[PDB]
């Protein structure tokens, strides 16, 4: 068998990762935030940290409710948003942009085939209500 052209993935959990010059930046989709409503707190862990695959590494706290945030793959925490430290609302204007949760490597980019595409992120949010 042989695949076409893949882009940006996601996971189980609302969340999303993209590959650039072996950088997986760590981040959620707008069904999240839609969801979650106006981020207030940000739990995040300090740059340099080994995360493990589906490992709790920070939590989101709303005024509507609270969600848990896990990691996507196993790497190393390169760096953080700084911007959600001050203004963490920035999420709900930009998902991907500047709300970017954490940027982290990609060492076994293999398991990403596991993962949902964008094109099957739609059958599982879509089946949300159906």
């Amino acid at each position: 068998g042989s695949s076409g052209s893949s882009g940006r993935k996601f996971t189980e959990k609302h969340e999303w990762i993209t590959t650039e010059e072996g950088i997986g930046t760590v981040g959620i989709s707008n069904f999240a935030q839609e969801a979650l409503g106006d981020v207030v707190y940000c739990s995040l862990p300090e740059v340099g940290t080994k995360l493990k695959k589906q490992e709790e590494f920070g939590a989101l706290e709303s005024v509507k409710a609270a969600s848990e945030l896990y990691s996507p793959l196993s790497g190393e925490v390169t760096e953080v948003n700084e911007a959600l430290a001050e203004n963490p609302g920035l999420v709900n204007k930009s998902c991907y942009e500047d709300g970017w949760l954490i940027k982290m490597t990609l060492s076994d980019p293999s398991e990403l085939d596991e993962l949902m595409s964008e094109e099957a992120y739609e059958k599982y949010v879509k089946s949300i209500e159906e």
